[PDB]
């Protein structure tokens, strides 16, 4: 009944927990240890990585396409792959809403290994995974309404033509599955425990541009999807398509007051944010961010619905509890109580959600336990192992968005401050603030047993595979050859690293010259990882234990160019070195 | 010594961090070890738009179109061997520049490309009386000029040089030529002596090559010569830079006026001045030991009043395997790093001067395990004659087991260890991304920032002038400026509303948006995102800041602030609309 857990990892011991952080406005994910909330990896997707050369090399501007033009990414939603409602380790994947992009992270080497832009829609937003039977389905909101064709004849919001899209990508092979219109806008979602439904908050139901416009409505919805009729719909041939994407697309609006087969749209207050389900899969809870509480869809309500057998989409709400001013955010403790940040009134509030139920049906019940101050102005939280059935009620994170004086002076900008929160017991007990740059927003927890990582690299690796192809049509064996291959104005350098010499130590080239640097580090001691650096050439990146990384640069500079080792790899780390002669033109 | 930082409570210290091949410059919390902020330097951050920016990037100059950097040696402005907390100077190794970042707004105010040079390597700022220089060492040999007639590193017009930098205007000072190469180096507590580790007195390429010489040496430089003969105008001046050059090397066994090479094993690395003033420290590396070379023997020494260059050195402690760095804890003990034993050692310096002349005393103190493979370590203020002795962090760089696994990559380990007493005690072991070199601490209060933006701060001054060119008042102005196929968008922000919520352009047109955030309540910063454009940044409480994209796709496109304002945030939005261009002339 007490909150007692030990905060402290010292030297020599290890966390319990994997946590996984967006990086907010930064673009990457953040590997965490919990409890000590020390920052273990970076793992680059949207950003430029100058230490491993993400957006420089050829294997990660394969992966990321035409994205690859980007520099900037905004990721908010991390989450894991599952399969019977539990995580099984196998996959990460974000939101982009800068660049409208959804990427997938391999946990067992902790790289992102594919990204998708996705077609005619702007701003992925809210992000969530199919629970049961498994992660069959990536869900994504597009956030803002755009005209269809976007091709600047039609530019209001109001035409009908002018919507936004649910997006549903598969998990496995990072492709398009449908896309689904709907009326208003989406915000988050958030799927159930059998597969059949997910459902996202929708804040712009006016289709409004201005502020004004967009709070006129007393309430707007959850919009509820029934997943086995998109399915259904696209098995038969029965949806179209939009601009040059392949992707089925169903209509999901309301027209003339008639329902899709698709949607359902369950009439919240006001301006909702959080789309969160409960961990005994009863609930899609919808905090009501302008309204001072959340409202709880019955999931077991929903089949009725959408059969027809119920007279008022508001018959699927069964609470709509007084919390606080400002809630945007619910999490769970699989015990039955849900918590939820008041952006406002800067709390987290405990409660119980069976009470909760009781007292939308008249029963004088207080069904509120805590309210914890936070310090200041919570955006989401998350509990461990909260988007699963086995929710375990350890530790509670809320991600505060102004830090003011709560850590030391850093000039205007201000770290974002993500409070660790014990919640085994039955008070919430405030033990550690994180200070975090660019504003992560969410977060998820992972046990230590539920991740499992590659210590090194194996050789066929899908990530550098294109680069192994390549190497395949110069007649190249990547594991142990050193030779330079020229073709015309193009150089290929092939060459493996040991520590601490590279395998290739000088090679001639032309100026003007498109020179590709491949490296093969042969290390098969583990952490053993070399780099690459061009001098004055703007080349760096990462080669760990067995990998193959590649880059392409063109030598626009006459003279004597050194290149170096950039990880510290051995004692003779800073002779590890060589030179590139550049031929006057 | 207090070592966890409740909720609530504040760090004793500031802590800088390189962040190495990443490129940035972190902020820590200390002893928390906390990370509080990062200060983008030669990275392109998503998040705050530098790189991007008209502001950074006219602050990077050409180099802007490097998407990367390699930073190892934070370091803190100083005024008669003092911190002085005005600016913290940075080194690229990638692409040979010099960063200095504003202590006052954290952020990078200059950079500069060190002309005729490959890879700035080693870098300390003058301490007395204060950093009127900023000391960077150019890493590796080249040809001069390097134009692709001559590759040999053996040719007489081949070779590396010092480098010193004006701190004040970030504009080149004076280039020294040497013999060998440089690594790292550090100023004296008089401002007449600098000093640098050399590694590659053999001039070679390969492993071997460099490892010939039993000794190279580190190269002392009377920073007074030099000043003197520039002020009398005997220098060269190398290719299209007027930054005066001066030889430093040897002419057939003769020595310069502006360097003394002093003999030292073997490829040595750590170049660091006890906070007494009294010694130049070397880190020996392949040789199992330091050199410590007396700083009030070198007038004796360019004077010639000594016979062997060896006779300014007065310690040879032997150490263990792999001396990499030394710092001090100002009580007269140093601390090395041993990268093969993977230790710490602490010893006594005066003891291992007379250790040095015959007099058996064990001048060892102690050898604290470190996990695993120790680089750099600093002890706090450890660079200033106020080296306090409290916190010593030594920078490991293979963590293997210390914390959960994370794939093929790991993290380093950057270990803080109590030095308050006689006993080193290891506290913290503290993950860190892409192998920071050096950090530097200072105290809570020798750092004062800034919580708003003074409207008239350089870092923004060019776009105050474009406004004004344009008749815009920043303060106020809400306006679209349309010159040609530019269009230059003017707006305030306050939250949760940008100032200009929509306009529209002609398809291809490149278009600036300047945003100026007009509200005064710290903390609340907006961002500014063109959704599939590529475009990011962040805008302060009274900043401005400026961004350029080409509006390359019809019709319409939203933007939104990326900074959590307000609780109407998610609604502070606007809308680009872009007319088709086969609806415009052709
Ligand atoms: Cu390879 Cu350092
Ligand atoms: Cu301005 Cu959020
Ligand atoms: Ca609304
Ligand atoms: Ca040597
Ligand atoms: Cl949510
Ligand atoms: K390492
Ligand atoms: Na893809
Ligand atoms: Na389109």
């Amino acid at each position: 009944k007490e909150s007692k857990q030990k905060i402290h990892v010292g030297p020599g011991e290890l966390d319990d927990y994997y946590g996984f952080w967006s990086g907010g406005h930064q673009g990457e994910v953040r590997v965490l240890g919990v409890p000590s909330m020390r920052e273990l990896m970076r793992i680059p997707v949207f950003n430029v990585d100058s230490a491993t050369g993400w957006g420089l090399t050829n294997e990660s501007r394969h992966i990321m396409g035409d994205s690859a033009k980007f520099l900037n990414g905004d990721c908010h939603h991390p989450h894991i792959s599952m399969t019977d409602g539990k995580y099984d380790g196998k996959y990460l994947f974000i939101n982009d809403k800068a660049n409208s992009r959804v990427a997938r992270i391999r946990l067992d080497i902790m790289k992102c290994d594919k990204m998708i832009t996705v077609p005619n829609v702007q701003a992925i937003a809210g992000l969530r995974l199919q629970k049961v039977p498994h992660t069959k389905y990536v869900f994504a909101n597009a956030e803002f309404i755009i005209p269809h064709p976007n091709d600047g004849k039609v530019f209001d919001l109001q035409d009908e033509n002018s919507y936004t899209m649910y997006n549903a990508i598969d998990a496995e092979t990072m492709e398009m599955a449908f896309q689904v219109i709907v009326d208003g806008n989406l915000d988050n979602t958030d799927a159930d425990y059998t597969g059949r439904f997910a459902a996202a908050t929708c804040y712009n139901s006016e289709k409004a541009f201005d502020l004004g416009g967009m709070m006129r409505n007393e309430r707007d919805w959850v919009v509820v999807f029934d997943i086995h009729a998109v399915e259904a719909a696209v098995k038969a041939g029965d949806f179209i398509t939009l601009g040059d994407s392949k992707t089925p697309v169903l209509d999901g609006r309301k027209k003339d007051g008639k329902d899709s087969k698709f949607t359902r749209y369950v009439p919240v207050p006001k301006n909702p944010h959080g789309c969160n389900t409960s961990s005994d899969g009863k609930y899609f809870i919808a905090a009501g961010k302008l309204s001072p509480t959340c409202s709880m869809i019955a999931i077991d309500k929903l089949p009725d619905l959408f059969a027809g057998k119920l007279a008022d989409p508001r018959d699927v709400i069964v609470g709509e509890p007084e919390l606080g001013l400002g809630p945007l955010h619910t999490t769970f403790d699989g015990r039955g109580n849900a918590y939820t940040t008041l952006f406002i009134d800067s709390q987290v509030v405990k409660w119980n959600m069976e009470e909760a139920v009781r007292a939308y049906k008249g029963e004088k019940v207080n069904y509120i336990k805590q309210k914890l101050d936070v310090h200041y102005q919570p955006g989401h939280l998350h509990a461990s192992l909260c988007e699963t059935n086995e929710a375990d009620g350890k530790w509670l994170v809320a991600l505060s968005k102004f830090s003011k004086d709560r850590f030391l002076p850093v000039g205007p900008l201000h770290p974002e401050n993500d409070q660790l929160i014990d919640i085994s017991g039955d008070e919430m007990k405030l033990v550690h603030d994180g200070p975090t740059f660019a504003e992560p927003h969410d977060c998820i927890m992972a046990r230590r047993d539920q991740i499992k990582t590659k210590k090194i690299w194996d050789r066929n690796d899908p990530f550098f595979a294109p680069t192994v192809e390549m190497a395949k049509k110069d007649g190249i064996n990547l594991d142990t050859d050193n030779k330079v291959i020229r073709d015309g104005n193009k150089v290929r350098v092939y060459m493996t690293s040991m520590a601490p010499a590279f395998g290739v130590q000088e090679f001639t080239v032309k100026q003007g010259d498109e020179v590709t640097v491949t490296i093969t580090n042969i290390d098969q001691i583990e952490d053993v990882s070399h780099g690459f650096v061009v001098v004055n050439h703007g080349v760096s990146m990462e080669i760990s234990p067995q990998q193959t990384s590649s880059i392409t640069f063109v030598a626009d500079k006459p003279g004597l160019h050194w290149y170096y080792c950039s990880w510290f790899c051995h004692a003779l780390h800073m002779e590890m070195v060589g030179r590139m002669m550049v031929e006057p033109a």
